[PDB]
């Protein structure tokens, strides 16, 4: 037939890509997206690649549920009765729930005697750009892991806990959206020590 299989979504911080199989020299692929509000619309036209970046379409509204499909077309006019293009529908995808949280980044830190202070860099995504805080608001929290492992939490991008001067601390941060049932946490960031 020529139909694609293994249609899977790859998304982290709203940067979204559809991937599939098989890699072919015999066929090219056309990719379409749709919602319950909008009919199929082509984004990738006759490509030989096996992935398509759909970030700009899903960000129109990250609260909607989307579906994509891969249409296959011969690459190398065989009859005067051309067949209907074979297609494969992808699984459903709801951006705000399904995208993975990306590894955070400690943009700054310092210990003011008995005051340890850490600042998390503001996560964005190259689309304009789309900010994590601009989407999630109060739903996005951060956890701080620290040893000389205890854990602090915050609703903003700033941490300020108490430490004993002279002491040396090591810590790492992690993004968390507690209202999620799965995909609640991101990987821990690189560790930093005072």
């Amino acid at each position: 037939t020529g139909r694609a299989y293994n249609l899977t979504w790859k998304s982290t911080n709203f940067k979204t890509i559809l991937e599939w199989e098989p890699k072919s020299i015999d066929h090219v692929y056309t990719v379409q997206i749709s919602t319950r509000l909008e009919n199929w619309k082509s984004k990738c036209f006759l490509t030989a690649e096996t992935e398509c970046d759909l970030t700009d379409e899903v960000v129109k509204d990250v609260g909607q549920t989307y579906m994509a499909r891969v249409l296959s077309y011969p690459a190398r006019n065989t009859t005067g009765f051309p067949e209907e293009p074979p297609f494969r529908n992808s699984p459903e995808f709801t951006p705000y729930l399904d995208t993975n949280l990306g590894q955070p980044t400690i943009q700054s830190f310092e210990q003011v005697g008995t005051k340890l202070n850490v600042t998390v860099q503001d996560a964005r995504t190259l689309v304009t750009f789309l900010s994590l805080r601009a989407v999630f608001g109060k739903d996005l929290n951060y956890t701080l892991y620290y040893w000389r492992k205890k854990t602090a939490t915050t609703n903003t991008n700033e941490f300020l806990i108490d430490v004993d001067k002279g002491e040396n601390y090591c810590f790492s941060v992690q993004a968390v959206i507690p209202s999620r049932k799965r995909k609640q946490r991101s990987p821990e960031s690189l560790t930093e020590c005072t």
